[PDB]
C-alpha cells in the first residue's frame, strides 16, 4: 500500500487508539525567517515540508501558532500561516479522503485567552474537514475511523485549558485531556534515558485500547541538537518496532518525530494490521 493512502487500506472500524501513527514534532520547523537560519541547529525539526511529510504517511502534525494566525517557533516566524496550513492539510483530505489527521494545536504565547476566539473564525471556514461531536457531549471516546474519514482530530493547546467549541459543536477535544497519555521529556535528557521512556510508553500503549497515546522520539538540551537527538533515536526506535510487528505487538500510538526518514515512517506503519 502507498504512504500517501494508508489509512485507507485500514478497516473502517478500527479505532483510533489500536494504531501506530508516525507524527512529527513541531511540523512546521522546516523553514522561517532571518533569525530562523541563525538558530538553524536549534530550531530546526524537519527537513520536509507539510505537504511532502503527508505524502510520507505522517498522520500526526504539531502546528503551534500566535493570535496573529502565523506559525511561529517562539519569537521565530516561520514563514507560514495557519489559513496555509489549513489548506493544504485541507487539499490532502481532499485527494485522499479516506486519510485522518492528529492535529495538535499549540498557543505560542499561553498567557492570553485571545487565542481561542480569533482562530475560530479560520476553523469554522473548514468545518466540514474537522471531526465535531456535540457540545453537551462529553463522552470523550475516542473515536472510529469510520468517524473520522477524510477528516481532522483537533487537539487543542491553549491558555483555556479546555476544547475548541464553536457554535454548539466541539472541535476535537483538548490536548492534555484525560483519555490521552503523552510522554514529552523534551529537556535535555540522556539518550539511554530518553529510550527507555519511549519504549516503556510503546509498552504501555500496546495494552491498552482506550487511550491516545502520544509518545514524543524529539528532545533538545544545550550540548546536543534536534538534529543530534534524532541520528541516536529514531533508528533505535525504528528497530524496536520492527522487532514488536515481529512478536505481533501492534497499536504503539502515535510515535512523534523529528527528521524522520521515509524507511523509518513506513515501518511505524507496517506495525498495524491489513
Ligand atoms: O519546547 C517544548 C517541546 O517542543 C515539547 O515537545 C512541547 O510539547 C512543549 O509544549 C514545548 O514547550
Amino acid at each position: 500500500v502507498t504512504t500517501k493512502q494508508w489509512m485507507s487500506a485500514l478497516p473502517d472500524t478500527t479505532n483510533l487508539a489500536a494504531l501506530s501513527i508516525p507524527g512529527t514534532h513541531d511540523t512546521m520547523s522546516y523553514n522561517g525567517d532571518i533569525t530562523w537560519t541563525l538558530t538553524k541547529p536549534l530550531a530546526q525539526t524537519q527537513t520536509m515540508s507539510l505537504y511532502q511529510q503527508l505524502e510520507a504517511g505522517i498522520r500526526y502534525i504539531d502546528i503551534r501558532a500566535k493570535d496573529n494566525l502565523n506559525i511561529y517557533h517562539g519569537p521565530i516566524f516561520l514563514n507560514a500561516s495557519l489559513s496555509g496550513v489549513l489548506e493544504t492539510i485541507t487539499q490532502f483530505l481532499k485527494k485522499n479522503p479516506k486519510e485522518t489527521i492528529i492535529m495538535r494545536l499549540k498557543d505560542e504565547q499561553n498567557s492570553n485567552d485571545s487565542f481561542d476566539y480569533r482562530i475560530q473564525p479560520l476553523i469554522n471556514i473548514y468545518k466540514d474537514y474537522f471531526y465535531t461531536t456535540p457540545r453537551t457531549d462529553t463522552s470523550n471516546k475516542i473515536p472510529t475511523l469510520k468517524d473520522v474519514r477524510g477528516k481532522i482530530l483537533l487537539l487543542s493547546e491553549n491558555h483555556t485549558k479546555k476544547p475548541l467549541v464553536i457554535n454548539s459543536r466541539k472541535f476535537g477535544m483538548q490536548f492534555g485531556a484525560p483519555n490521552q497519555v503523552i510522554q514529552d521529556d523534551y529537556n535535555g535528557p540522556s539518550v539511554k534515558t530518553k529510550f527507555k521512556e519511549i519504549v516503556q510508553t510503546a509498552y504501555q500503549a500496546s495494552k491498552a485500547d482506550n487511550k491516545l497515546f502520544l509518545n514524543h522520539i524529539s528532545a533538545t538540551s544545550l550540548t546536543f541538537t534536534p538534529r543530534q537527538y534524532a541520528a541516536a533515536l529514531n533508528n533505535k526506535v525504528e528497530q524496536f518496532v520492527l522487532n514488536l510487528t515481529s512478536e505481533k505487538v501492534r497499536g504503539l500510538g502515535i510515535l512523534i518525530m523529528d527528521f524522520p526518514e521515509k524507511q523509518t515512517i513506513k515501518n511505524i506503519i507496517k506495525n498495524n494490521k491489513f
